[PDB]
């Protein structure tokens, strides 16, 4: 009925449509785990081949988040400067949250290229601390057993944040943010899930993990650049220098 319950519906719709894999497909594939032969197969690959595989998977993930943002009510009505500022700071933070869906807390594995595997699968990359921190973030997020609607509403709030430095129309961003906070709060009350609010990761944790991740991606892109057909060209030039 209210403009808020419709907001919940459209945010969940944008998310349902911009998801790469279905939650039940990832849950049913938890049995399909890489063999020790397939693991060594990945470990023996060049850093540069592993980088190309991961770089493409991560650019495609960002592109789905870009589409998710495009479909959020009022995002397109914000100015290009504000759209870049939000996506630059938040798109990879959304990808990192989304990642908990493809993470199995039982054996500490992630769904990568058709099967589940441990962090050792990424050895050739030579950035074990960063990969361990990503696996740790997904492990803490998985303990919340986030529903699909909760992850949709929370990721919208990760993106729509008026506190990002460099915004031109801060007030137009605040209005979008306040409506999404009401929508998230309203939904958690309706479903008796307000208890996750105290369990959500601190703002600084996500920002800190994301800044470390993107800077490492930026080091690899400098050393071995990949080519990507840009979905949002002005965003692409701000990240790919
Ligand atoms: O318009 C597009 O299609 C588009 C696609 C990807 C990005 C993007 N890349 N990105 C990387 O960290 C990244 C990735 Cl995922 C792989 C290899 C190289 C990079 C690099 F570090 F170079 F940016 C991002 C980090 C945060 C926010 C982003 F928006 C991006 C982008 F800005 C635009």
């Amino acid at each position: 009925l209210t403009e808020i319950e419709h907001l919940v519906q459209s945010v969940c719709k944008s998310y349902r449509e911009t998801c790469q894999l279905r939650l039940e497909d990832l849950l049913r594939q938890r049995s399909n785990i890489f063999s020790r032969e397939e693991v060594t197969g990945y470990q023996r690959k060049s850093m540069w081949e592993m980088w190309e595989r991961c770089a493409h998977h991560l650019t495609e993930a960002i592109q789905y988040v870009v589409e998710f943002a495009k479909r959020l009510s009022g995002f397109m009505e914000l100015c290009q400067n504000d759209q870049i500022v939000l996506l630059k700071a938040g798109a990879m933070e959304v990808v990192l949250v989304r990642m908990c869906r493809a993470y199995n807390a039982d054996n500490r594995t992630v769904f990568f290229e058709g099967k589940y595997g441990g962090m050792e699968l990424f050895r050739a990359l030579g950035c074990s601390e960063l990969i361990s921190s990503i696996f740790d973030f997904s492990h803490s997020l998985s303990a919340l057993h986030f529903s699909e609607d909760e992850i949709a509403l929370y990721t919208a709030l990760v993106l729509i944040n008026a506190h990002r430095p460099g915004l031109q129309e801060k007030r137009k961003v605040e209005q979008l943010q306040y409506n999404l906070e009401l929508a998230f709060h309203h939904h958690l009350h309706k479903t008796h899930r307000q208890s996750i609010l105290a369990k959500l990761p601190p703002k600084g944790k996500l920002r800190s993990l994301c800044s470390q991740h993107v800077e490492r991606l930026q080091i690899f892109q400098h050393l071995h650049p990949i080519v990507v057909q840009a979905a949002f060209p002005p965003l692409y030039k701000e990240l790919f220098s």
